[PDB]
Parts: C-alpha cells; structure tokens; sequence
C-alpha cells in the first residue's frame, strides 16, 4: 500500500495542455514512426505533453509547445534505447547531436533526425540565446542515458548525495527557464544552489519509489528504495513508504530554503519564479508518476 | 512537540506491579548504601520496579520480582560507573562475576557483594535451569556498561545492524524469557532470529528518538539520519518514527509467516507477543524518563 502523506504543495497544470498535446500528439502521429496503430493508441493515451504541462505550468503560452516536443521525442527515444545495446544507444543519439546544434542536417527520410533538426530550428528561431543555453544540458542527459558508471560502495548518504546532482533533474531545471523566459545569472543561480539539490534530491526519490517495479523487471539496481530496504532490513513497499515521508521532510526544508534567500535579501524577482517553478516540477513529477501508465498505475 | 505517528502497539503493566515495587524497593532501601536522604528520594522517584513492570508485563506473577531486583540493581550500579573510570569500573564488575555465578562468597560488609550473591542464589533456588540461563546475558552486559566505543564513519545501515547486536536489548529479551518461564530451545530461538533483529532496532531507534537532545549536549540515528538526508534533526526524528512503525508492521508479518509455516510453538507465540510488549513499553518509558530529561 502507498497511500502518499500530506502535502502542502499543490501542483498546477498549463491551461493550454489540451490545446498543445493534440498539437504535438498530431505532430508525431503524422511523422514519427510508429509499427501497429497499438502503438499509435498507447503513443496519444501516455499523453507526454501533459506531464510537461504539470512539470512547466507557468511556461509562456507561445513556448510551452517546445517543452512538450523535446520531452516526447526524449521519451520516444528512451523507449528506443531499451531495446538497443550501449554502443549502439550511444551511437545513435551521438548522431543526434550535431543535427541537434544544426551543424548537421537530417536525412529528411529518417523521422528522429528531421523531427530534432526543426524543433532545436525552431527554438533557436524563437529566442537564440535562451535556446543555445540549453543545449549542452540537453546533451549532458542524452550521453548520460548511454552511462557506464563506475561500481562502488554507495548507502543512502551517497546516493541521495549523488541525486542532487543529477542530470536530468538539471535540463528540467534548464528547460524551465527556456520555457518561461527567465534569464538568470550564473550569479543568482549561485544562491540557491541547496535549493537545487534539495529539488533535485526530492524529484529522484518520488521517481525512484514510482518506478521500482519497472526497473526491478527489467533488472531481471541503484535506486533509493532497494538502498533503504537494504539498510532498515524492510521490504520494498515499506522502504517507499518511508521514502515518501522523507521527500515531504524536503517539501519543507524547500520552503523553509526560501524563506531564507527572501530574509537574507538575496531573492530578486527572476528567483523568486525559479524557486516557485521547481516547487511545480516537485510536485507535478509526484501527480504524473503516481497516474501514469508508464510505471503501471 | 513531536507526534508519534498510528501505531498497533500499546504499552502494559505488569498488574502487580504496585505490590512488587514497594517489595524490591524496600530491600533496596534496607541493603544498598545510599549518601544522604536526597538519594532515597531520587531512587523512588526512578521507580526501577514500575520501568520493569512495563516492559515484562506478561512476566509470571512469582517471577516479575526477580526482574525487578536484577534491573534495579544493575541500573544502580549503572549510575555509580558514571563516578568511575574505565579501569576501575572493569575490576568492579568482574568481580561481581564469580559471586553472581555462586563461585565466589561476597564480603557481607559490601552491599552490593551480597545482594548480588543473594539474588542469583534465589533465582537457582527458583529455577536452576533458567536462572544458569540468563548468567551470560547479564555477564555480557555487565562487561559492555565499561568497554570503550571506537568512531568511525557510520551509515544507516551500519548503525543498526550495530543496534541489531545490543547487549542490552538482548539481556531484555533474556530476562523477558526467564520472568516468563518460557525455556525455548536453540531451534525455536533460531526460528525468531530476524524478529529479535527487527524488535532490537525498535527499541534502539525509539530511544534515540528520544535521548537525542540529551545526547546532544554523537553515534545515534538521529544524528546519522539528519546528516545523511540533509534535514533538522527534527525532521529526522520524524522520519525515523515512521521506520519504527514500520518495523512494527514486519514483526507482525514476520510472526504471521512463522504461523504460516508450522514453526510457530506454544512458546514462541508466548514470546513474539513479549517482544511486542517491550516496544511499547520501551516507547513509553522513553517518552517519560528523567534518564533523558533536560
Ligand atoms: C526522456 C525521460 C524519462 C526523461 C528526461 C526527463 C525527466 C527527467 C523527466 C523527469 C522525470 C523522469 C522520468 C526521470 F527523471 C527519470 O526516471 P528514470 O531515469 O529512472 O527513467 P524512468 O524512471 O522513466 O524509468
Ligand atoms: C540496566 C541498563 C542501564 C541497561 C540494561 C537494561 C535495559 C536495556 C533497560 C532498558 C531501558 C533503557 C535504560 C534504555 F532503553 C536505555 O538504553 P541505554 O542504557 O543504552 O541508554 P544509554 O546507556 O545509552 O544512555
Ligand atoms: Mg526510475
């Protein structure tokens, strides 16, 4: 049972999720290429533009549609990869990057490169700047998909040390901004820097207490939940439970966080929506990965 | 103010625990070499017999005096080690050794000698072969109240699997057995080697809980749980209850599965209840012990 403790964030969702989803759903049904008219159905009912909905709520109207392109066609691709071997996965979005920069161009028969060609075109048509910001954190989350990451020794403490830094949780951070237009100094993002981590740390553990099954199965791990299980000698089920408390102990030390930056007057108007974004990002990744069918509901 | 969170469990008393309490009190007060006034009033207001009573309330009702007399007298002896060092405070245990074991005569002049004697010697006189029993356990207490503890870079999980091992809770459950007369043999003890494991970091975790702030004034979960989560120790505290609930939760599954399986015996039903018990009663007493205070 996995009945999730109080919470005091509520997550909002982008008024215009049903207008972009058909938009970008009807985008990659007419190009992508999908076998069985299955695949089709089970594309439109993982409604992939709504998580990015929960996840940039406040993104401005006329860019939420990037948001939700690049996190498809990253979603579609993680599929892909799953069936492919570490060279071959890491050959493949290799390729993708230079097309990805624009310094290459798409076979415009092959779906994935046109498909990545036109949206990174488009982004950069529509703000170049904010759009060459979040390449690299992109490419940091494509290369990291393909790892091969050094064994060792790690208890929670090491874990969890190591999520803060996490990469995906960083380009979603990276494409808030995008998304929201907010420009903001290396100087400003210094300051909160714990919020950050804090986030990023809370973003993992609710992705890892949702997606145990699916990766123990296709394990047949380095999770949080396996971890603390191992360390409270309980099972699984009782180390999310567990798990879950703690990220709500993160839900608040976020706000006691930014309480802080406000009194110690470091908070300027651009930090206060990034703070306020990641705390979406928190709780909209807890309403999707509850709900969707991807971890199977 | 820190809620403890839903829990199955509820704390009990022993029922004679008011008539046992002025019995082993009184011998105390007659035999143990307390400085001034003042002292007699701390030790009855410890009320070494009540704290018994609470964590072996199904003890037997000819037998929960021996628990109360041995704890009292261990946990006054607890008390004067804190007015020794590691060196003198060997010597004086190991030489209680032999005289608990009926080997060695004590010096009738030196309180804590002869009481010592004369309680194991009414324990054997009860039940020689569960008074031998729980010689060990007592011995191994007595022999950790003075060894030093080496630091060293600790996880959770390190942390309890420690806990996992203490003398104290073992020297509980040992008692817990003998108050009960409940004589299980090596399979049945074998049986129920995760239930001790699991119920011994319950009431470790449960007391850290609760000592922390005492202790903050080093090796606890607490600490460890705050650090390694990056959050207050009070939210740590938090966390760690939730574990403890937890914890509950698999000691009645795992008593479900001995069921299950054919190996849960008269005695070992007798006894996973006992274990409930003690962490309840164990919560209790931490939430209400001066030895935590202030
Ligand atoms: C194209 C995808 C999934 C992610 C890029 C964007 C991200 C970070 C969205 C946030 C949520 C997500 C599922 C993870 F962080 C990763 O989960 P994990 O790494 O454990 O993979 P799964 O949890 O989905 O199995
Ligand atoms: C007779 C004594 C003192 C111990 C053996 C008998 C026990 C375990 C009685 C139980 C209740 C108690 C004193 C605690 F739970 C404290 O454990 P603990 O004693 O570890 O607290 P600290 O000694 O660490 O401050
Ligand atoms: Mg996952």
């Amino acid at each position: 049972s996995l009945e999730p403790p109080p919470s005091t964030f509520q997550p909002l969702c982008h008024p215009l999720v049903e207008e972009v989803s058909k938009e970008v759903d009807g985008y990659f049904l007419q190009h992508w290429n999908f076998p069985n008219e299955k695949a089709r159905k089970k594309f439109v009912a993982a409604g992939f533009s709504r998580v990015t909905c929960l996840y940039f709520p406040k993104a401005l109207d006329d860019r939420i549609h990037f948001a939700c392109r690049l996190l498809t066609v990253l979603f579609l691709i993680d599929d892909l990869l799953e069936y492919m071997s570490f060279e071959e996965g890491s050959a493949y979005n290799e390729k993708l990057i230079p097309i990805s920069r624009g310094d290459v161009l798409p076979d415009r028969s092959i779906p994935v490169e046109y498909i990545i060609y036109d949206l990174w075109e488009s982004m950069r048509a529509h703000d170049r700047e904010m759009a060459d910001e979040i390449l690299e954190p992109v490419f940091l989350f494509m290369r990291a998909q393909t790892d091969r990451t050094r064994a060792r020794p790690m208890g929670l403490g090491g874990y969890l040390e190591y999520r803060e830094r996490d990469v995906g949780k960083e380009l979603l951070a990276a494409l808030m901004r995008f998304s929201m237009g907010l420009k903001l100094s290396p100087s400003e993002l210094q300051r909160v820097r714990e919020i950050d981590a804090n986030c990023s740390k809370h973003l993992s553990v609710v992705n890892d207490i949702y997606s145990y099954e699916k990766e123990l199965y296709t394990s047949k791990l380095c999770t949080s939940v396996q971890i603390l299980a191992q360390e409270a000698d309980v099972t699984a089920e009782a180390a999310k439970r567990v798990l879950f408390v703690m990220c709500r102990e993160w839900e608040l030390r976020h706000q006691l966080l930014v309480a802080r930056l406000s009194a110690e007057g470091l908070e300027t108007p651009g930090l206060a929506a990034y703070v306020e974004g990641l705390e979406y990002q928190m709780s909209g990744n807890e309403l999707w990965s509850q709900t969707t069918l991807r971890y199977s509901v």
